[PDB]
């Protein structure tokens, strides 16, 4: 697939943003990514998907800085 992560959310499903290094609110973490990477101890936000969207672990494009978590890099 295209995505380092890949894990891709359910309706409903709990996931974080992080608002020091997300280009935006849109970019996006799935909670094990999320509690494995530099961002729980940043400013971050929960965010509940509204379904279909997927995890932006190592997107090098969406995130200044810390694109991956320490599972995926
Ligand atoms: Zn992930
Ligand atoms: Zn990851
Ligand atoms: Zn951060």
């Amino acid at each position: 697939g295209s995505q380092l992560c890949g894990r891709v959310f359910k309706s409903g499903e709990t996931t974080y943003s992080c608002r020091d290094c997300a280009i935006d609110p849109t970019c996006v973490l799935c909670m094990d990514c999320f509690q494995d990477s530099v961002h729980k101890n940043h400013r971050y936000k929960m965010h509940t998907s509204t379904g279909g969207g997927f995890c932006d672990c190592g997107d090098t494009e969406a995130w200044k800085t810390g694109p991956f978590c320490v599972n995926h890099e």
